[PDB]
């Protein structure tokens, strides 16, 4: 890949591998979701943010800080096939003062037709207490500089979907796939559990009849609590409804709830 | 990737992916076995193939993994170019093995090397069979004729019978069970899934301590979407070895055995 002319954004192209796809020889939502973590990784790797860190500033690293997801929200139009090449493209904005944006947009690489866009919301947490960190100025002075100054929106139009609030699951679910563990394949070089292995156990508790009829166009997924390397987890699913469906993963002990999220689905 | 200037192997450079590392920043067994996969899936595209020939598909036969054998001299940091290159070589009626040679594509030097062996089976009775003089004819012109061995020792390690895990077992993972995410496009779970949840009843303190450097599994049987593995580790040992058992959770039916050498880092 490489930075754009301007400098402000990074561009990428990745051929879906033969692992990376599902029953309908496309790309899974999970192999998306880890590409738009490549070419996020790479895009700070350009700006001089070296791979000694999980795309951590310099200033992150000195604080003991790193990168949390607040929130996430995908849209895909068409799935690459298998052997496609697919560019992807993406950029950070800081929003206001609270935290920080990563948009990216998805084409065809021959065409140059969208077939997909996320954003995503980011905060930061002390890597030792994982407690979340208060940015007190200093480090947005760090990247302000690589991030596009004018607003550049992944979802630009008025009510848009990843604007939407989501409500908590209520009692009793529709769907449930319980008790599910991360294992060392889920975690992340930081040895947290990696953000895409929660929209694979959202999608656990859709029912493989939908699965197999139907095809993923939206989800939106908040991040509230991290469930750690010894954790148990709980998917549930209750449709709302194309179809739509309300998520909630929570812990199989006590109930705390970690994620909570919709999909929409279209049918083949 | 492409087919070699003799068409009798296939290479292909990948770039080692954030989320394919571990808390070394370096690629993870299971992100070289995938990559293993892959370069052997473009090697049988390369050549016309689907895994199946013509004939194997009239008979209703297919390819099924017997065992695979990993060693890693220097697993790949995040970032670096590894370039693998793979080939396959008959065994006459037993089957078939696929070979790789992994190497720093900066340097030339030898990472790391692979082997496995695999047998024909029936899809529908699951009958394991011999290869056909008819099968084998389709598939030889792609092979290189003199023999090419990733592990050109004449005893080599890879190449020993396993025994099976004793009870009580040192370490256990229980309850593991298969996502979406570790189904093939078949719906079947993926070769490098057994590997992962072989790796879970090692204790963190050896994981945290020590490189991987050698792998033996066996595939018996395969593990449904809906079936539940247990994991079971002994140590049989600077160097740690161990062996291992996957079996269902249920009746407790084998389905994968094999052996580790860790090396402390
Ligand atoms: C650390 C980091 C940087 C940029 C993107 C991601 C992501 O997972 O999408 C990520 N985890
Ligand atoms: C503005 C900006 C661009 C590229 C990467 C990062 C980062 O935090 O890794 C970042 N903050
Ligand atoms: C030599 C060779 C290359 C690629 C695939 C095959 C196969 O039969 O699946 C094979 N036998």
């Amino acid at each position: 890949g490489s930075l754009t002319e301007d400098g402000l954004s990074y561009k990428e192209k990745f051929v879906v591998r033969s692992y990376e796809v599902g029953s309908n020889k496309t790309a899974t939502v999970e192999t998306i979701a880890n590409l738009l973590q490549e070419v996020g990784c790479n895009h700070a790797q350009s700006v001089g943010f070296s791979t000694d860190g999980f795309a951590t500033t310099t200033t992150m690293r000195k604080l003991h800080l790193i990168w949390v997801t607040a929130r996430m929200h995908i849209e895909i139009y068409k799935y690459p096939a298998w052997g496609d090449v697919v560019e992807i493209e993406t950029w950070c904005q800081s929003e206001g003062r609270i935290g920080t944006r990563r948009d990216w947009i998805l084409k065809d690489s021959v065409t140059g037709e969208v077939t997909g866009r996320a954003t995503s919301k980011w905060v930061m947490m002390n890597q030792d207490t994982r407690r979340l960190q208060k940015v007190s100025d200093d480090v947005r002075d760090e990247y302000l500089v690589f991030c596009p100054q004018e607003p550049r929106l992944a979802f630009p139009e008025e009510n848009n979907r990843s604007l939407k609030k989501i409500p908590k699951l209520e009692d009793p679910a529709q769907y449930s796939m319980i008790g599910l563990k991360p294992r060392r394949a889920d975690l992340d070089m930081n040895q947290h559990v990696n953000n895409v292995t929660y929209i694979g156990w959202v999608l656990e508790s859709i029912p493989q009849e939908i699965v197999d009829t139907h095809e993923l166009q939206v989800i939106t997924l908040d991040y509230r609590r991290e469930c750690q390397q010894d954790d148990v987890v709980d998917s549930l699913t209750t449709t709302t409804s194309d179809s739509q469906f309300l998520h909630l993963l929570r812990l199989s002990g006590d109930g705390q709830e970690i994620n909570r999220g919709t999909t929409l689905w279209r049918k083949k």
